[PDB]
């Protein structure tokens, strides 16, 4: 197929509100899980013709997947998509919107930036308990509310493969290396210039473009809408910048 020089998942599939939805992991290293349930949410809408147009529970994946790592202290991407395939994940929204089977237990906060939420600070909450019981308000039982995928795969570390995957099947989950200068990102096309290795961050790639010939990925972060470019950022594409093309992870409902 032909690869357009620019692509936005939001514009291809605007009926799928989840694609334009920026989330907040709060005081928890639950990025890995957010990136998973965000892209799963998108892909469930894209691939089911809207039949499943849902907001999948971040906390449900966080607390119940035993094979997915250290929960709020960090997680493993491939295992999260495997769990979605094998057990499925229920619906569940933010703590503030309290919708779905299992809403997020943690409140929104500001991540190394200014805005309308209290600051996140540097503390980390304890990984929530696996509950398997929808809120009283919600009218589907837990086991019934499970949304499963059918496949779970790594995407090849190739710009052109990642592009075709997103454009055909929807947004993907990706891993990249956080250096200290990323935490000061306000706007523009990010690339590492200064700062020590801090860790690894798991986000959602929704498309790409160019800005005066500069190739970039378009990425939804999970640090609320006040962070960065109304919750998104862009980053250098095609150079494996901060390993952004190296652990692309997705799957399909068929
Ligand atoms: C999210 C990144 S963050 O920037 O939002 C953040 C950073 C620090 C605190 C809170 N949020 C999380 C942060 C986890 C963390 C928590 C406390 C202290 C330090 C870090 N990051 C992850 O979940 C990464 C995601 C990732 C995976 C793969 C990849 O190529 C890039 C990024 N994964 C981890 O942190 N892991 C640590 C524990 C590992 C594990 O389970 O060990 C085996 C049992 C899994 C990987």
């Amino acid at each position: 197929v032909e690869i357009p020089s620019s692509f936005d998942s939001r514009k291809k599939w605007p009926r799928c509100k989840s694609i334009a939805t920026i989330r907040d992991q709060s005081r928890c290293g639950s990025c890995w899980a957010f990136g998973a349930v965000e892209a799963m949410s998108d892909r469930s809408c894209i691939q089911s013709g809207g039949k499943q147009n849902v907001e999948l529970s971040a906390v449900d994946l966080l607390s119940c997947c035993e094979s997915c790592g250290l929960g709020c202290e960090g997680g493993i991407l491939g295992p999260a998509w495997d769990y979605w395939v094998k057990e499925g994940i229920v619906t569940g929204s933010s703590k503030e919107n309290h919708a779905g089977c299992e809403p997020y237990p943690f409140p929104k906060c500001e991540h190394h930036t200014k805005g309308k939420y209290p600051p996140c600070g540097s503390k980390i909450y304890k990984t929530p308990r696996c509950k398997q019981t929808c809120q009283k308000k919600y009218k589907t039982p837990y086991t019934q509310d499970k949304h499963r995928g059918k496949s779970s795969y790594n995407v090849k570390n190739d710009e052109k493969a990642i592009q075709k995957e997103i454009m055909k099947y929807g947004p993907v989950e990706a891993g990249f290396t956080v250096y200290e200068d990323f935490l000061n990102y306000k706007s523009g096309i990010y690339k590492h210039i200064t700062g020590e290795t801090l860790g690894g961050h798991a986000i959602r790639i929704i498309g790409w473009g160019v800005e005066n010939k500069a190739p970039y990925w378009l990425i939804a972060n999970s640090w609320n809408e006040d962070w960065g470019e109304n919750g998104y950022f862009r980053i250098v594409r095609g150079r494996d910048e901060c390993s952004i093309e190296s652990e692309v992870t997705a799957g399909r409902i068929n």
